[PDB]
RNA sequence: UGGAAGACCGAAACAGUUCUGACGUGCAAAUCGAUUGUCAGAAUUGAGUAUAGGGGCGAAAGACCAAUCGAACCAUCUAGU
RNA sequence: UGGUAUGCGUAGAAGUGUUUGGCGUAAGCCUGCAUGGAGCUGCCAUUGGUACAGAUCUUGGUGGAUAGUAGCAAAUAAUCGAAUGAGAGCCUUGGAGGACUGAAGUGGAGAAGGGUUUCGUGUGAACAGUGGUUGAUCACGAGUUAGUCGGUCCUAAGUUCA
RNA sequence: UAGUCGAUAGAAUAAUGUAGGUAAGGGAAGUCGGCAAAUUAGAUCCGUAACUUCGGGAUAAGGAUUGGCUCUGAAGAUUGA
RNA sequence: GAACCCGCAGGUACGGACCAAUGGCACAAUACUUGUUCGAGCGAACAGUGGUAUGACGCUACGUCCGUUGGAUUAUGCCUG
RNA sequence: AAGUUUAUAAUUUACUUUAUAAACGACAAUGGAUGUGAUGCCAAUGUAAUUUGUAACAUAGUAAAUUGGGAGGAUCUUCGAUCACCUGAUGCCGCGCUAGUUACAUAUAAAAGCAUUAUUUAAUACAAUGACAAAGCCUAGAAUCAAUUGUAAACGACUUUUGUAACAGGCAAGGUGUUGUAAGUGGUUGAGCAGCUGCCAUACUGCGAUCCACUGAAGCUUAUCCUUUGCUUGAUGAUUCGA
RNA sequence: AACUCUAAGCGGUGGAUCACUCGGCUCAUGGGUCGAUGAAGAACGCAGCAAACUGUGCGUCAUCGUGUGAACUGCAGGACACAUGAACAUCGACAUUUUGAACGCAUAUCGCAGUCCAUGCUG
């Protein structure tokens, strides 16, 4: 049951990443954003983006963004079939003030 | 003003005070951390070089002389008793 | 080992595994079966480097500890992720990204030392107490050009010796 | 800047550790012993003993003060009017 | 001169709980602050948790709460004999 | 001398209680059996590693079946959604009959064996268990792993979890906290300072810690907060177990 | 169940045992044969393919002469020159590096002279 709907999803990280030990906070943040991946799009095969690199990783490692917003996408895996016919395409879309925005249903494929 | 001193605090440097800490089948047949002595001179040190076994060298502990020193190491006497 | 059974023997010797059958109080013996492949044994005398469980024995091998318990932990230490391949956190690598040493360097040169270790290409097992397509690995090639820099020469401490 | 990111890693991040800290109130009662740890520390100013070989003791003790911004003064060089 | 059982309240020592208050710890939370870096700024990063003030979910103290009631019968006092 | 009883006279729920008379006077007895609801080894009138079958007489005298209702019982025990007892009703298979005495007939028995025990039985009877193909009745679980909670924990384990809804999870929102007033913008707030000065008042243009207003704000909020007709999303893996 | 114990069969692991051996060991026998006419030993470079062993020295895995008479051999260049010779032995003719007694002097230097003869270049 393909679906291969995209919507924006909501992710607080500050909650994932507290009390875990520093250094490791974001390649816990990362691991995590697979995490909420797969648990939304209910597809295993996670990529995340060259955009979604930067945007953690840009106020370094220590201060992690609190609240992140995503962009997740299930689409199709395309050649040398994996065994599952699916994969979550993660992307941030860049905002520096997420809070107050609840996850809306339409990123048209071809952006 | 000047800038003396085997002067003092303390780096590089050298050493190893105490934890009688880590380690102590370790990274290591002596290391590691903290802490600390000393640091312009009897200082620190490389290379060349001298001194060789009952000998040397010793700011002298019987310390050290190639992880070995109350007499090195190696072979032989020696399958010593 | 001398003699002998006109001994046995590649048509399977010796060796050896062996719930074969049996003998002897035992030391030990024979035989069957399987394996085997090139030589061997009984008896009478004859000689010994003559029989092993040990010697904190020797030498080689192998267990339990333990397919994993010590550990592989100091210098934070990655990570997104493109390429490739049998496999890729590192090691292959860009881009990106967190940092490190923090010019008294984990840098840039040389001596003392090393000895092909440098470098390209190929790149697998072994090695890198992990993987490892890559390497100081492994295989195959190449490379160190001087009148002026050192050695050379010179003397020192000191030495070789007519 | 140049060079690293290799020190097998991930998840958990238990005890006990190691290495690094903090702890009211009391404040060495601890212990062989203030060991370990903490206080203290730079600078400028003020003040400064016993004792003394008159050089020191000395950073004695005991006190004050340190940011930022905004002003002000002092401290030099050279020709010219 | 019975601090003597009935009766009453508290504490001690021991033990077990519990974190509400109060106190302790640091979220490397938030602020402030120094040194440096991001052109400056915002907001951060680096000083192996940078320091400092406050400091929650949470843990935990020195905090507080809770710790039963009979028989058998010893010692012993006794009946009847 | 502790004591088992009977009976008469009383007495009681209780071989209990009272008086009279006796009695097994820890005898020998008694302790196996009164098999004490008088078992067996009987039924079998030939009782048997065949079963007996069939006739009469008179005495004693036997019983086979079913259903309903009312109450009762259970201490490690072979079926507490079980087994009784009593009472009433229904009819009729007459299925059995036994003991005594007596009639009639017969298979086993003649198991060779003269040494019959030896290697030492099983037709049968009763009790349990089985299940090949088949037959006759009844009924349609969950556990554990994954994923999940934190009340739990080194790891297993413990405790929670998963119906398009009592849902569950990730947010955003709100409550609750924590810190202490954000960015940005405006203000001569502001000791002051530079630099240009008019035909006349004079000043303005920038710089300036900090203050004020927007701003009890901004950030942060529990992962081990509370809450949600808000948003979106999940709802689609593995193994094994029986009387 | 799994595991453990015990035994057996089969497969590993491991190289004992046996049988073999161009070697070792000991006794006996014959001979005397290093060197300034430059030794023994060392270093160095050498095979078509070699890196060693072994062989050899710049003529480098070997050359004359002599004997025999057709290989070497892993693959091959070769093989031809098998009747004048392979290849091995013999090895009496030569070569026999850099050294080492080691000899011009030295040697953490393949370093530095002198002399005679000789060659090229320049003249």
């Amino acid at each position: 049951i393909n679906e291969v709907v995209t919507r924006e999803c909501t992710i607080h990280l500050a909650k994932r990443v507290h009390n875990i030990g520093f250094k490791k906070r974001a390649p816990r943040a990362i691991k995590e954003i697979r995490k909420f991946a797969e648990r939304e799009m209910g597809t295993t095969d996670v990529r995340i983006d060259t955009r979604l690199n930067k945007h953690i990783w840009s106020k370094g490692i220590r201060s992690t963004p609190f609240r992140i917003r995503v962009r997740l996408a299930r689409r199709r895996n395309d050649d040398e079939d994996s065994p599952n016919k699916l994969y979550t395409y993660v992307t941030y879309v860049p905002v520096s003030t997420f809070k107050n925005l609840q996850t809306e249903n339409v990123e048209s494929s071809d952006d």
